[PDB]
């Protein structure tokens, strides 16, 4: 190919494509218009190579794939500015305005609202990042500097880690984004597809579908918060408008929430010396909480027995009773126990 | 029972005083490979047995059952 086309190859090509008089000879006039000539289709040559590859959708660059997104309709993203909140120690009285920036290193940080220091709201002001980047997203407890000094401020520090920054996507992350969106498109009803809509909704972490529940054509979703747990009434209702902005041709759609199970317990056990019944109380009801978030299935008499006893400040236990019931309580779906009653006694 | 002889055999290094068998009966459940249980017995008994002076526990029948 244009690899093999060459200065020499085009060179003794044309040369014998001449037939002439003159014997070829180096350094000829002749010769030389033929030289300059071959060396620049030489050139042209491996400009055609080029541009077979800046052609191709892949190995692009910013402008290349730019346009090539933009008749894909595809927009790269460029990233997010960090964005945490710091604390202003310093003079009482003393006024931060809006627009101060604040170095942390060679790193630039802007103060959004206005702060005093000693104020009633506080001395806490949240502060986004000049730029984007991960660089931004500095952790807790930074020591904050003004680029311009403003007396009564002495100490700058975070509270908090600074997120929301994030980078520059590349040209990998946005082809292969493209390519998995011409893979798998939107569908009518699949359940990944309706899903995923679903997933979009921020209060809302694990989403199940029950579909046939009330006959064909019938999807039941389910929902599911922080750890399972019910999100509020409008977080549902914005997630139903949500799902109905993106459903398919006629569902019926119906969404469910998380539902608690109260659990009352009772029993008389003996406490170890140096500990009362609040301690041991509080103990066994944050490890049982543990478990509850951590129980799969029913419920284990045994497990919850041991994990009273493991629990410290317990000399001896017995009569344990829980829900007015010693044996293994089954839990339905949708289900989670509560701590309600904790009837403990010496 | 493996598994229980050793936790057992090791409490008992531990242990002074008395058995308890709510103690038992916990190292028992928290033993891998159980998932529930019922009817424990020690010596075909519910009830904390005193280990005397002179005097050590000694595991001597282990049944266990589905």
């Amino acid at each position: 190919m244009y690899s093999d086309q060459t200065y020499e190859v085009i060179k003794n090509r044309t040369l014998e494509n001449i037939n002439l008089d003159i014997y070829k000879g180096e350094g000829s006039f002749l010769n030389n218009m033929v030289s300059g000539n071959n060396l620049e289709l030489s050139k042209i040559y491996l400009e055609l190579s080029k541009m077979h590859k800046m052609a191709f959708i892949q190995d692009t660059y910013n402008q290349f794939l730019d346009k090539r997104v933009n008749e894909f309709g595809v927009y790269r993203k460029l990233g997010t500015e960090s964005n945490g909140e710091v604390e202003f120690i310093g003079e009482k009285g003393t006024v931060i305005n809006n627009g101060t920036i604040i170095s942390y290193r060679d790193l630039l940080f802007v103060v959004i609202k206005d702060v005093t220091i000693g104020s009633e709201e506080g001395d806490n002001s949240p502060v986004q990042a000049l730029e984007v980047g991960k660089k931004y997203n500095l952790p807790t407890n930074c020591e904050f500097k003004l680029v311009d000094n403003i007396s009564g401020v002495t100490k700058i520090t975070n509270t908090r880690s600074f997120e929301g920054g994030t980078d520059i996507e590349t040209d990998e992350e946005l082809k292969e984004r493209f390519y998995k969106i011409q893979r798998n498109q939107a569908t009518s009803g699949n359940k990944a597809h309706y899903e995923e809509w679903a997933l979009e909704v921020d209060g809302v972490y694990n989403v199940k579908v029950y579909p046939r529940w009330d006959g064909p054509g019938t999807v039941k979703v389910l929902i599911f918060g922080k750890n399972n747990q019910a999100v509020d009434t409008e977080t549902i209702e914005r997630c139903q408008q949500h799902i109905d902005e993106e459903k398919p041709i006629g569902p019926t759609i119906t969404v469910v929430t998380p539902l608690p199970i109260e659990i009352s317990i009772s029993a008389v056990m003996k406490l170890e010396d140096g500990y009362t019944l609040d301690n041991v109380k509080e103990s066994f009801l944050e490890s049982i909480n543990t478990y509850f978030r951590d129980i799969r299935g029913e419920i284990i008499y045994t497990k919850v027995m041991g994990i009273l006893i493991n629990t410290t400040g317990v000399h001896d236990l017995s009569n344990l009773l829980i829900n007015g019931s010693t044996d293994n309580i089954t839990i339905n779906e949708d289900k989670i126990p509560s701590v309600t009653t904790v009837n403990f006694s010496e």
